[PDB]
């Protein structure tokens, strides 16, 4: 009845030594991706938040300085949490880093992307509402093993699932921080927060929403000029991805709103053509667990979406796979009952991806019959992987965590909305 | 530019040293007993308490409160007080006087009566005030209506100082002074807007309602809310629910938990009388802020009617509508069922967003009338909700133009729940 | 070490679900009204709601306060509770609950009497605590005395946490256990020593007094106080100022400040007996921190002198000194009068820092015995300090190694306001 | 009364819109590569960047600092930025630059030498300054002294904002601007006085140093110090402690700490000049303050003759005093041993505190003058402490009624580390 893997599971154990960082992982730290968050977690002493990094070719042993921090919830207390921005680093560069140097070192290292361009390829992993059940790892592993082989994750929401547990037992988010380690220390995933963020229980005189979350996944979302960690936008080889928060407020003039509606002025489709919007509440969606809970964003930004037309849109949350057709659903007036979408070659595509494990529900009640702006659904478990090769063409798959980890079970050439505008 | 002028009368400062301005009051509690006390001086910090005393029992009692003080941009606030005074009997006439140490003011507010079936209150409605002289004019119909309002609902844009260069607030001061000869001596009830957002990143302001939530207080804790723009009040025979429309409202948002949670715990066979205030109107058949209402609406909409509220009163347009009782609660994305239709378990949308603003009036409206919207004009005037017992509510609306006893519209309201039965016009 | 281990008996946890422990009170307001009710919690923060009645009338009130937390280098604490009851009437026993939720705990104490001209009272005289054996046969005597004490005057260092690898706040934990069975039901004047400064920027912890302020509160606005570390209370016939060894008190200084004005505020007709606290004895003839109160000596003994202070209390030295009431005022650089002399206006400066610590007695003293010291001994100990009425009190020193009835030294204090006869 | 009206020349505010006033600088770091430029706007925010370059490069950078404000009372502070320039080269002219984003205004520094045995340098002494036409002066003085002041080691008491009614701030205002031709140009290195401490409990202002610990930024943490009211800087061949006489000095506690492992640190071969600045002067002869530096003297005055202490600067009393080399460190309470006595280890005790205050002097001396004081006089005026290098350092006094370069005290200095001879 619970799927989720016990606390003396593998994937959970402590790095050992005297407090030996854990929970490790990175994020870009800039608009561009010159820049990285180092983030980890030492629970014996505060601890150092120097990182130490250098270039695998030239080798220079540099410094960063970092900050560290703590907070309580009900009755748990965190570790001591560190997070620190490496800058100015080079593109298409590997580099070393290290953490922990005054008691027990451990080294990782990532791949910086290439310089933003118009043609330049790479390939993305999708993952939404990862959990920490059995499930979770085979897709986490799915996804480690892909012949694809993604460089950066894109992330949409629902990550520990903690708040299922008494009290949000946060001491699962710290068995989660240790179990994705070995993915997201080596490469970005770039963070959406889903409901299962919010972890509002006045109940227990919780109130502050988003609250562990935020202290542990940091984003660099001063780099767009927003104003809060759970909307922004980065550039990353030829995409412009754009991030975006159910569960703040969207009403017109307020921050988020504000922010997106200037975000999309400074997409330039000739340097990124790839424009993504990462959300976790889907606005295209025929399943009945949370059928139309994305009403009310879509009144807002889906005519925003197709007048800049963006690419595709990823969302999570609902614990199963969907693609949609290339529609829209923005001509309603109230009265004049145009309120049934349409083939629209100047929308995106829409891809519900929320399957990679959860808690170990699948969710499968879907609406009958299927709804013609619904190209394809499959209630599996799963990961998807956006594989931009030019400005033109990026492939899409889905691969489902009972098949071999190179099968695709669903497959989409996306043609981009502005250098090539082809039905698909 | 029809805002009044500085050396307006209605701004004057009152004389004396450290002499408190900007007085106002509000429902300090859930159910009538307590006031919050809140007023602004200019001169030095002075005290925070409160001299209380009822008309009849005559014993002079002390509250003590807290001051506060915020900046924006380059302008910094005088010292802003808010002192709660609790335990009042009902529909006892008080007095109060604030300045204690140096410039004292004395003024004085009627508690509401018990909350019961069918205790009758007349209730105020006022949106988009401003502070232009269309706002002294709807001021003046309203404190000289022969139904005498006792309580002012107020839902949203106050002030309107977020349209002077950097929200100039001193905008704010003057909004306090001119508002006082009311809200000094009978609660408002307070809605947020969109001009008290005042979210400025190029100012280096990115606080929503930063000016707005220090210089007004609202009773948020007495319902469990964890917010200032979301609460709930009763008040004789009415509870009032206020949502805030430029806050979050998704499922699993605050507002959204704390409102769900909410509509349980009214009891209509209590308090019959069953109140929202927003600023964004679900309903609007104007041009003007068309459909801005959509988003809330799709969470929300189905919520009012399941409970039966009676009424929904919102400001944003800068005109007056009166909607039939309808729902839109049926569309599934491909049924093609996206018309209102008739719903007599659906509350009646009322937009009264005409008392003034800065002087400029909504008047493009979509053609022909909707078959949703009963009555709809592009004048400046402000509202009446008159409750006569349990099963009967008069809402009257004035214009500026009329004479104040004047009602160009009127209608009766059935309680949806004591007397649910057709009440259109 | 002679520290009693973390299983003694005397630490024992308090039983069931968050069970309140450490609790401790204190006077919370000027005149003997209030009470300050202070416990921990450590399963889960809890009510900070205190139930009470008094034994006269029988009806239970609930008094609502604060929960607070801290960290110290890598320690966080359980959930600390302070809340005051107020409106209390005098010369009369009350009960209180505290852990409303889960565990309740009933406690009692008696309210002083109405301060006046002659009200007798009783207070005990401890200093230097610690949590070694010494200190539990301390604290044994202190509670069997026939004397009966009704409030202990404390003179600083409490628990001894800071010897400790980084200052190891679980021994605050276990003193604050320990001390219970008295301070809950009789309130403790604290003193802030030396042992609670806890200074350590070696470990990035450089907030002065931090743990004993979290842990321990002190009613400081009610004499116009800016800071809990000096502060007045009055008690039946007592006007007592605890001043701050470890703080400022150059000219001008908060404390010197409001030392100033506070003697001028002390009203004789009303508290006749003047008791002045500190942790560091400007009179002092033991090599241990001997000539350390030189400097709070030549800026507050001319005051004392002036305003015929009855007795001085301090601890810091772990043995126990009696002096002559003597003075060392006539000081002026270049005059060559710098020998204390016989001032029959002064007051008995007393030593009493001999509770136990952590074991240690302090021997070395200075030979021949100073004229201006009558009677010292190296012995652990404490202190009674018994007012009869306006002219009389009674002080007298209980020795470890005696009977807990034996008086090892006595003298009797007449009132420098009231009864200014010789009482060599 | 007698403090300059605040429309008077020195005191008036730089023009156009947002300009910044009231700038002034001070050492930002340990060794004198550094420096905290500071400055106040009116108007709004403005930016809090710097940028400055070398009269020798001439390559223009920018640096970025903070902006914050306080209130005291019914007075709102301006817009106060502090911000700090690093890697500057020694014994190098900058010009730096403040108000980029509307109003800017240029000005210029030289960096001390590097630090060294025989470095020569120049520091001014002043003390409770005020802003009275004394003060007026005594700048004056300052400012056209042939010995050419560098550096101004500044022993507390500032604006005197807290004589007048609710300590009114703007007094701190005006002391800025009128400071400014001094300060903008070559750093003060600030001690806090009891003028500074403004406890004012009567209007809820208990926040002890407030005003001016905005104001007035130190490189604290440069020498390991968690207070802004002591520190060290060690500037050409001195090392420079700072004492605060109205913060805790008791064992165990913060400065106490601090001021004990800071001595260890102290190289004479690299820094031959020890100097000790604090506010309360710990010898001093005159009725006014009499004795009041004896606390501080009980935990500190052993201290400074062990580590053989050139000279102790204090103000706080309105008058000139200079000690002989003294110490008074033997009491041991019944051993009768009171009376100072001559000592070489010891350092020289001054007291500058005449630069002006609110126009009062302080003229009532104990009588007969003690055999520690070797020179005494109530007047106006300021001092200079001129090092030639490792054995010599010449002092002298400046007063208000003489000739700009008329020295009515001098001394030689002779070095306690290099050169302990009777001087
Ligand atoms: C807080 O830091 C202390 C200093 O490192 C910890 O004590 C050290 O724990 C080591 C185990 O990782 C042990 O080898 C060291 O000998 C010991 N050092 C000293 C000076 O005692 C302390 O750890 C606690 O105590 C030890 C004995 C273990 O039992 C830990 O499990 C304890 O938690 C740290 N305490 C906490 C709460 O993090
Ligand atoms: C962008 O990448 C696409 C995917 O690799 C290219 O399409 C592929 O081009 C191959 C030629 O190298 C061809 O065999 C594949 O069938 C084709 N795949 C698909 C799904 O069409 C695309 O190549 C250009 O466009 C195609 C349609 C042909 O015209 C080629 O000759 C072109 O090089 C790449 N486009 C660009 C601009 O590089
Ligand atoms: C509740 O309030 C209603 C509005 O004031 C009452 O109806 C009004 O009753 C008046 C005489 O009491 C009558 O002149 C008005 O025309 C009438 N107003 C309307 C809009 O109908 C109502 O009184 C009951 O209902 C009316 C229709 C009559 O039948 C009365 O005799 C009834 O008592 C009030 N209800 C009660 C129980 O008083
Ligand atoms: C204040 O307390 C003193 C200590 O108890 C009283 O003195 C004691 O009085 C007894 C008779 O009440 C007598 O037997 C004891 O020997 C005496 N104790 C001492 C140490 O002197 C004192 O009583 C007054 O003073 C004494 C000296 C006698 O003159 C008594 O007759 C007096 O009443 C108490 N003061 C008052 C005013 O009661
Ligand atoms: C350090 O500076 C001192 C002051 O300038 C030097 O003393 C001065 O030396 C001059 C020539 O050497 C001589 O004309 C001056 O009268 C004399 N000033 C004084 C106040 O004595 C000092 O020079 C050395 O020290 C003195 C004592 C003599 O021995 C000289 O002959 C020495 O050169 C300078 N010391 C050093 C080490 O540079
Ligand atoms: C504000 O109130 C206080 C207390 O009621 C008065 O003392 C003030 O009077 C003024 O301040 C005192 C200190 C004294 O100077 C008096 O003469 C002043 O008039 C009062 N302030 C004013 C401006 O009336
Ligand atoms: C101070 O600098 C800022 C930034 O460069 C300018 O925006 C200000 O210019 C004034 O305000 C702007 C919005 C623009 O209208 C301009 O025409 C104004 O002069 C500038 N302020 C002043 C007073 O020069
Ligand atoms: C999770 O998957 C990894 C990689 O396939 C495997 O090595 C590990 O044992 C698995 N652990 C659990 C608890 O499923
Ligand atoms: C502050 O208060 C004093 C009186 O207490 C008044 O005279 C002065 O002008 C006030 N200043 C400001 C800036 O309000
Ligand atoms: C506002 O209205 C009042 C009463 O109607 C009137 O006395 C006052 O002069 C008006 N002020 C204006 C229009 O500025
Ligand atoms: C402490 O003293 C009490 C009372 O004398 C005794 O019951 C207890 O056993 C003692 N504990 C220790 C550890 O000495
Ligand atoms: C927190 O409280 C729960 C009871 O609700 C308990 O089971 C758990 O062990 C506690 N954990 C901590 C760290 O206090
Ligand atoms: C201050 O002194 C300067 C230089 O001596 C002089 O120019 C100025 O006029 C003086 N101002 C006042 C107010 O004395
Ligand atoms: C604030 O700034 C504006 C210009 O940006 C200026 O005109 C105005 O007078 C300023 N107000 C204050 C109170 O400084
Ligand atoms: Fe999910
Ligand atoms: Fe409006
Ligand atoms: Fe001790
Ligand atoms: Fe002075
Ligand atoms: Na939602
Ligand atoms: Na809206
Ligand atoms: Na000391
Ligand atoms: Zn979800
Ligand atoms: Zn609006
Ligand atoms: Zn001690
Ligand atoms: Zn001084």
């Amino acid at each position: 009845k619970n799927r989720d893997m016990p606390l003396d599971s593998d994937v959970f154990r402590v790095p050992p030594g005297y407090n030996a960082p854990q929970q490790v992982h990175i994020t870009q730290g800039d608009l561009v991706g010159r820049a990285m968050i180092i983030s980890w977690v030492t629970m014996d002493e505060p601890g150092s938040s120097a990182v130490r990094y250098w270039s695998e070719k030239n080798g220079r042993k540099r410094i960063a300085k970092g900050k560290m921090s703590t907070y309580r919830f009900f009755n748990y207390s965190s570790g001591f949490i560190h997070h620190t921005t490496i800058r100015k680093l080079k593109y298409n560069t590997k580099y070393y880093y290290e953490v922990g140097l005054r008691n027990t070192t451990r080294r990782f290292s990532f791949i910086t992307p290439p310089q933003t361009g118009l043609d330049v390829p790479y390939t993305f992993g999708l993952i939404g509402d990862l959990g920490q059940s059995f499930d979770s790892n085979t897709t986490l592993s799915h996804y480690e093993l892909s012949p694809k082989k993604g460089q950066t994750v894109l992330f949409v929401g629902d990550l520990s699932y903690a708040d299922r547990y008494p009290n949000h037992d946060n001491v699962r988010w710290d068995t989660w921080g240790r179990f994705t380690e070995r993915s997201v220390a080596y490469q970005p995933w770039i963070w959406t927060a889903g409901n299962h963020e919010i972890e509002f229980a006045p109940e227990i005189n919780e109130t502050e929403p988003f609250k562990p979350f935020s202290y542990r996944y940091h984003v660099p979302y001063e780099a767009s000029q927003s104003t809060s960690p759970f909307w922004y936008s980065i550039k990353r080889a030829s995409a412009h991805i754009i991030v975006l928060s159910s569960y703040s407020a969207y009403g017109r003039g307020t921050p988020q709103y504000t922010w997106l509606k200037k975000e999309l002025r400074k997409v330039k489709r000739s340097e990124t053509p790839w424009l993504i919007v990462l959300m976790h509440s889907p606005l295209y969606n025929s399943y009945n667990h949370h059928f139309m809970e994305g009403e009310a964003m879509r009144t807002k930004f889906e005519a925003w979406f197709v007048k800049y037309k963006v690419d595709v849109v990823f969302a999570g949350h609902v614990h199963a796979y969907e693609r949609s057709e290339r529609v829209s659903n923005i001509a309603y007036k109230i009265t004049n009952g145009l309120c049934t979408p349409v083939k629209d070659q100047s929308a995106p595509v829409y891809i519900t991806i929320g399957d990679a494990g959860n808690y170990g529900v699948i969710d499968s009640n879907m609406i009958q019959p299927q709804p013609e702006y619904s190209a394809f659904r499959e209630a599996s478990f799963g990961h998807g992987m956006f594989d931009i090769k030019n400005r033109t063409h990026a492939h899409f798959s889905w691969n489902r965590n009972q098949d071999g980890v190179a099968v695709e079970a669903d497959s989409v050439w996306f043609f981009n909305r502005h250098w090539y505008p082809v039905d698909d």
